[PDB]
Order: C-alpha cells, then sequence, then structure tokens
C-alpha cells in the first residue's frame, strides 16, 4: 500500500478508525488516535515492540502523552518528527524525508478566502483568556490564569507540545531559595538582577530584570508545590554562585517541568489544543482585544472570542534566514532548537500593533555537540569540565558568558573545541549519560589514548590537564581566571565531546511592561494583549545568562496568567 489508512481497511470498515459520521474529532485528533491506541496499545506499550539498545522512536525525552498521529499519518506518507533534530536508523512504515515549511503569517493572506468566512461566522468558543504556545510560559500563564478564575484555552501549532521548554538542561535560575539553603549555597536576588544585567551589557530593562530576580525564588516554590524536582543547584557561566536549579543528580530541568505543568493542565482540565497555530489578533472598535482567530490543521480557520490573549510562542533561533539579518555572523549556523521556533508569533505580535525591541541581539550557544548536532549543557562546564583546542590546550575561561566564550572557540583550530571531563564529572551530572548514549562523547582510559582518537595532541592534553587539577588544587585558576573550581579531572576514564557554537536564543521580542502588557511603539498598553516568555524583549538584554530563560518564562507565565485573568 502506498499509505497507513490503505493499509488497515484491507481488513479494517472506516469506523475503525473514525467517528461514526466520519467527522475528525477535532485538530489534536483525540477520537483517532484514541482507536490507534485501542489496538496497539499506549505509546509506552508499542515501545516495547520497537527497543534498539540506544534509542526508541516510542520511548523519547518528550514530556506528555504523544499522539500518535505527531508521526503517523494515514491518507498520506508522514515524517518522524525525531527526524527534524536527529538521523536515527528508523523504518517507519509509510514514512517521507524531514521537510518543514509552515507558510508563514503573511502567506496565510492567501486564505482571504477561507478567514473571511470564518470571522462572518460565530465565534466557536466563548473564553475569557487564549494563550498561545504550549512551552513553559504558555502552561505557567494556562494554569495561572485558570487558578485565579478565568475560563482559558491553550493552543499549540505542532503535533507535540513543550515548544523549546521540553529542551532544556543546565537549570532554572533562581535566588535565595531553600534550596540553595540546603545545599549551603549563599545567594541574594540582588546578587542575582546584578550578574544578570552585567551579563547583558547592561542592555536589559532594568525593571524586568528586577522583576526577574526578586519573583525567582516564588517560581521556583510554585513548581515545587505542583510537583516539581528543584533541588539539584548548579553553576552556569556568567554568575557569582551556584544557582541553576534541576532535578536530583543533575537531570535535564526541561522536560521535568513541562510533563509537570502538563501533569497540573490536565488535573484541571484545560482545554489544550494540538495542530492549531493561533493567526491574528482581533481587536474591536477601540483597539483592545475581542477574540484571536486560529487555524486548526485538520478542521481550518475559526476564531475564540476573549477578553485576552496571551501570546507565549517562544523565539525565532531555528529560522537562520531572519537570524542572519538581524546577526549576519550567525549566516549558515545550526541551531539547537526545534523545527517550529521561527518567530511566527512574533509576527502575530506585530500585526496587532506590538512594538518589537533588542531583535538584533541573537545568542549563540558555544557547545553545539559536532557530532550530534544538539546542544551539550553548559552544567557540564558549570560541573567541571574544560574546553581545549585541537592543540590539547585550554584557551578560555570555561564559565564565561556565551558571547566570549563562543567568540573563543570558533577563534581556535577548525572552528571547533572539545568538552574534556571525567568519571566524577560524568557522575556529578546525570545529563552527561545522555551525551554518551547518544554516543558523541567518545572515550579512553587515558589522555593520550583519547587525543589519538580524537585528533588531539596527546601528549599536550595529559599536561594540560595536569596542569588544569594543579591550578584546582592550588585553588587559583592563573592561566584563564575561571573563579569557580568545583573538581580536579582525576576520576576513572576520560572524554571527549567536540563542540561548536549553534544559533540558540533570541533575546528580542515583542515589548512588554511588568505586567507583562504588550506595548505599541508610543509606548502605549494594547489592552488585552499579553507577552510572556522569549517571545519578549528587554529581559535578556545584549547576552542571556545560562538558566535565565526558564526563570523568565515561569515568572513572566505565571504573572501574565494572572494578570489576564484580572483583566478578566
Ligand atoms: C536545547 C535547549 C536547551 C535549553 N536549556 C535551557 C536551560 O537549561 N535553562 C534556561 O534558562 N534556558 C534554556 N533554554 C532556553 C529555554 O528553554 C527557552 O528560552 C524556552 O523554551 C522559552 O520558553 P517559551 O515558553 O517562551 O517558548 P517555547 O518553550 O519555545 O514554547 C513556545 C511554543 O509556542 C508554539 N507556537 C509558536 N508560535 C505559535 C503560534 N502562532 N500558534 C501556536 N503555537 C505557537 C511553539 O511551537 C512552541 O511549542 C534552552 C533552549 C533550548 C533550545
Ligand atoms: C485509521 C487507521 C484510518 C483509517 C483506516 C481511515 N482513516 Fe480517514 N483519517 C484518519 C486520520 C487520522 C485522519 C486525519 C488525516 C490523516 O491522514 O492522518 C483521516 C482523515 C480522513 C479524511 C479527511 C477529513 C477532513 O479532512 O475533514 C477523510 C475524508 C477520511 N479520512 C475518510 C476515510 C474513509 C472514507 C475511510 C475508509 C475507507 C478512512 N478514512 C479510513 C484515519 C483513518
Ligand atoms: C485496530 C482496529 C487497529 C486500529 C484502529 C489501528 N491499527 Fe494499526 N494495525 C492493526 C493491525 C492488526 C495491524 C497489522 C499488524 C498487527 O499488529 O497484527 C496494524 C498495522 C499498523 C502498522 C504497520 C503497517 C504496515 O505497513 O506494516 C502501523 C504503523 C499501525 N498499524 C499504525 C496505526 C496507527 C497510528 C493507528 C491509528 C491512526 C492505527 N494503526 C490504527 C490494527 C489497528
Ligand atoms: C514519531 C515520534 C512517532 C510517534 C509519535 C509514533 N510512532 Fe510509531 N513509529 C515511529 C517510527 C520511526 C517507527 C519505526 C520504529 C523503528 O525503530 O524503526 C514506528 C513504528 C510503528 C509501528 C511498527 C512496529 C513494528 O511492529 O515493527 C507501529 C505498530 C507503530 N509505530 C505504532 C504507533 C502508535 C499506535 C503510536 C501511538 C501510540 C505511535 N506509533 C507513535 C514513530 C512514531
Ligand atoms: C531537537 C529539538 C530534538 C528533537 C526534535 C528530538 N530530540 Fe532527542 N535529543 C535532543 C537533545 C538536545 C539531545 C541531547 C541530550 C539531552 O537530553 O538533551 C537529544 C538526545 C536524544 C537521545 C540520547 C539520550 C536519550 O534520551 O537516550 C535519544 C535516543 C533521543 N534524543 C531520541 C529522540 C527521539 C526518539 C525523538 C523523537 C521523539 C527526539 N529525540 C527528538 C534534541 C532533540
Ligand atoms: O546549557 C544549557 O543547559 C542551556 O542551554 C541553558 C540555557 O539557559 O540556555
Ligand atoms: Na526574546
Amino acid at each position: 500500500a502506498d499509505n497507513l489508512a490503505e493499509f488497515h481497511v484491507q481488513n479494517q470498515e472506516c469506523d475503525s478508525c473514525h467517528t461514526p459520521d466520519g467527522e475528525l474529532s477535532n485538530d489534536s485528533l483525540t477520537y483517532e488516535n484514541t482507536q490507534c491506541v485501542s489496538c496497539h496499545g499506549t505509546l509506552a506499550e508499542v515501545a516495547e515492540t520497537t527497543k534498539h539498545e540506544h534509542y526508541n522512536a516510542h520511548a523519547s525525552h518528550f514530556p506528555g502523552e504523544v499522539a500518535c498521529t505527531s508521526c503517523h499519518s494515514a491518507h498520506e506518507k508522514s515524517m518522524v518528527y525525531c527526524d527534524s533534530c536527529h538521523s536515527f536508523d528508523f523504518n517507519m512504515p509509510y514514512a517521507k524525508k524531514w521537510l518543514r515549511d509552515e507558510p508563514t503569517i503573511a502567506e496565510l493572506a492567501k486564505d482571504k478566502s477561507e478567514r473571511q468566512a470564518a470571522l462572518a461566522s460565530a465565534p466557536h468558543d466563548t473564553v475569557d483568556v487564549v494563550v498561545v504556545g504550549s512551552g513553559g510560559a504558555g502552561f505557567s500563564a494556562a494554569i495561572s490564569a485558570t487558578d485565579s478564575g478565568a475560563k482559558v484555552i491553550l493552543i499549540e501549532k505542532e503535533p507535540v507540545i513543550g515548544g523549546n521548554a521540553k529542551l532544556a538542561a543546565g537549570g532554572m535560575n533562581a535566588a535565595w531559595t531553600d534550596q540553595q539553603k540546603a545545599k549551603k549555597i549563599t545567594d541574594s536576588p540582588e546578587l542575582m538582577f546584578e550578574d544578570t544585567m552585567k551579563g547583558g551589557q547592561n542592555i536589559n530593562d532594568p525593571a524586568l530584570v528586577k522583576v526577574l530576580s526578586s519573583h525567582s525564588k516564588d517560581s521556583v516554590d510554585w513548581m515545587t508545590a505542583m510537583g516539581a524536582d528543584l533541588t539539584d543547584v548548579g553553576m552556569m557561566g556568567g554568575a557569582s554562585v551556584n544557582r541553576a536549579h534541576r532535578p536530583t543528580g543533575g537531570a535535564g530541568v526541561g522536560a521535568h517541568v513541562v510533563q509537570v505543568l502538563y501533569d497540573n493542565a490536565v488535573k484541571r482540565n484545560i482545554d489544550l489544543r494540538m495542530n492549531t497555530r493561533g493567526i491574528e489578533v482581533l481587536k474591536d472598535d477601540k483597539g483592545t482585544v475581542k477574540g484571536i482567530l486560529v487555524k486548526g490543521m485538520y478542521k481550518g480557520y475559526y476564531w475564540v472570542k476573549a477578553d485576552a490573549v496571551i501570546l507565549a510562542t517562544g523565539g525565532f533561533a531555528k529560522n537562520n534566514e531572519r537570524v542572519a539579518k538581524l546577526d549576519p555572523s550567525l549566516k549558515g549556523f545550526i541551531s539547537t532548537n526545534q523545527p517550529g521556533a521561527v518567530g511566527d508569533g512574533l509576527d502575530v505580535a506585530e500585526n496587532a500593533g506590538g512594538a518589537l525591541k533588542d531583535m538584533q541581539y541573537i545568542q549563540a550557544h558555544p557547545t553545539l555537540s559536532v557530532k550530534g548536532g544538539v546542544m551539550v549543557t553548559e552544567a557540564v562546564r558549570g560541573n567541571g569540565a574544560i574546553l581545549v583546542n585541537r592543540e590539547g590546550k585550554r584557551f578560555v575561561n570555561e564559565i564565561t558568558t556565551r558571547d566570549k566564550a563562543s567568540a573563543a572557540i570558533l577563534a581556535q583550530t577548525g572552528k571547533s573545541a572539545y568538552l574534556i571531563f571525567d568519571d566524577s564529572v560524568r557522575k556529578s551530572l546525570s545529563k552527561i549519560d545522555k551525551y554518551i548514549g547518544l554516543g558523541v562523547a567518545p572515550t579512553a582510559d587515558s589522555l593520550v589514548k583519547l587525543g589519538k582518537m580524537e585528533g588531539i595532541d596527546g601528549k599536550a592534553l595529559t599536561e594540560t590537564v595536569a596542569r588544569y587539577n594543579s591550578l584546582v588544587s592550588s585553588g587559583k585558576d592563573t592561566d584563564f581566571e575561571r573563579p569557580n573550581l568545583p573538581r580536579a579531572l582525576n576520576e576513572g576514564n576520560y572524554y571527549a565531546i567536540e563542540v561548536t557554537p549553534g544559533v540558540h536564543h533570541t533575546m528580542g521580542g515583542v515589548m512588554i511592561d511588568t505586567k507583562a502588557e504588550v506595548m505599541n511603539a508610543k509606548k502605549q498598553v494594547i489592552p488585552g494583549l499579553y507577552g510572556a516568555g522569549e517571545v519578549t524583549g528587554g529581559v535578556h538584554g545584549a547576552n542571556r545568562l545560562g538558566g535565565n530563560a526558564i526563570s523568565d518564562i515561569i515568572t513572566f507565565g505565571r504573572l501574565a496568567g494572572e494578570e489576564a485573568a484580572k483583566y478578566s
């Protein structure tokens, strides 16, 4: 057969998959997916049948309950979502090459011509608040608004939840938390503010950063009350003390936080709609929002009547064309992001009259795995790893800010470097075992063998580590002034990961005030319109600190949800 449906109808009726009337249930394809599960079992049950030693299409790091139709279409060939960042050896029936070519908001003007008819119709739903995007900002806002008495609809344009937030590794910054105190760490919201302002070249909006620093503990407390583990607290670049919180053992913060938000959303019966793209904010005759029209992938255009809309759509770091127009030094770089992170929500915001700011400030993560084409967490460095070049030498303070680290690596021979660490560092951060399972962390019982394996001068490598270990014991890095020297690299075997910068985060975005209200170029608030998370600009200035984006999206997501509800 040429497609999955044709396969099944060889021995099945249409209503094995469909509703009696044959209409698709909704854009999440709830009923239909329910039918696949009825015959094949849950995604976990399918997973038992498709294991490989180091990977499994049906048991991944994605949180939430991933719908079968995310990858398995019925009446046409479909794409494996994992192929958007990896190239695993898969044999999905009826597969086609991964290719993402979502139309822009501007191109969707080719649907006047569908859109006019929708807007002429009754609104499909009438609620209080509509939140766009199921990343951390969006779930936080949806939950926050719901607890504040508002009826919400949460929409996600992708087939799966979580956006980039589900990918987060290194942690969530906050000061001065109960969790830090339990780990004997001394910190303050003032210190966090100062690290943050300096890290961003004092470009950041000080009122927004004040909100980030002062609400950070509350945000950790809120997530914890909802069931999250934020008890491990690590170091990230440009911070005066350890303040990046994540699950026990040093597991990734991202999938965990989104899973917790998802669970809490489902607990409150929040209306979550997948494959549903926010297209244009609707405003009444006095310019306040009155709703939003959306495009369901399976059921087409419709609008939702509401007093408020919260845009929580993430950044545009996956869109290299737009990035390179803003910062040509990043043209052609690989990105760390999910395939939908291309900035269409910003278009939505601008079309609704919101102004943008700081857009030229785009952050490259200094360590994308060259071999895997995926982000390798900064916590690897925070927990003690060093960087060496092909000459087997250190060349930079590995916990400096990302602008400086990226430039340093790009200035080394071959425009890449190697993370080097031992088993003590490996055991201190369980997320590192994920890089090993991905096959991107070759290992050996001596630095000479490792260097010969990876094309690093082996003798130089050895002396570099011996010398670095001596600075660790002396307590002072006189070579590159790295301010925190947490571990000597001397336990067990040695690992190398080849790394180079990848485009990661867009610090610019829609202009918001401290209540997360979106503003126009005259600095006037657009009543009913809110923005939270990486879609906004002004929080992180010219360079964002590792750990500060998850802090941002919880704090500003929650704040937007409560402001939205109050606005009502
Ligand atoms: C690999 C990786 C690791 C990171 N780790 C860390 C970390 O450890 N600590 C840290 O502080 N930061 C980290 N960052 C950054 C942080 O995760 C992101 O800044 C965060 O994802 C921004 O969250 P958000 O809620 O604003 O957006 P996202 O989580 O990206 O969610 C936005 C969602 O909106 C959807 N969307 C967009 N437009 C539309 C639309 N028009 N209609 C409907 N849906 C829409 C998107 O598909 C997406 O699912 C990491 C980023 C990546 C990529
Ligand atoms: C389950 C394995 C399926 C069987 C067998 C059939 N259909 Fe289906 N259909 C299914 C899904 C999940 C969807 C969504 C799109 C996709 O291809 O994945 C569909 C959709 C259609 C549609 C489109 C309806 C619309 O766009 O509004 C129609 C017209 C349709 N299917 C009809 C249909 C008939 C007549 C079938 C029996 C011969 C049949 N489908 C089987 C899943 C499955
Ligand atoms: C029960 C009534 C089923 C429903 C509803 C769906 N599937 Fe199914 N599927 C079923 C059978 C009995 C078989 C044959 C193998 C077996 O388990 O006995 C299949 C086969 C598939 C396959 C493989 C097709 C191929 O070319 O080999 C896949 C990938 C599969 N089915 C997917 C799938 C999805 C995603 C469903 C819903 C959209 C779905 N199936 C419904 C039985 C049933
Ligand atoms: C993408 C992220 C997927 C989602 C979501 C689901 N499936 Fe899948 N499926 C996917 C791949 C890449 C493959 C191949 C596995 C491999 O290791 O090569 C498959 C395969 C199937 C099959 C065939 C299994 C077999 O008997 O060999 C079935 C029956 C199947 N998938 C079912 C299925 C169902 C019902 C889903 C939802 C619960 C589902 N898959 C999710 C990728 C993806
Ligand atoms: C890009 C946005 C990604 C997509 C889409 C998928 N994964 Fe991923 N994967 C991602 C990263 C950044 C990493 C590095 C390690 C980490 O936890 O951050 C990985 C790694 C894996 C691995 C290795 C570790 C492990 O969990 O076993 C596997 C086997 C893996 N990813 C599988 C996987 C599957 C099956 C996906 C589709 C559902 C999937 N990934 C998509 C980034 C990205
Ligand atoms: O390196 C990390 O884990 C990460 O990528 C952290 C931030 O904030 O973006
Ligand atoms: Na931004």
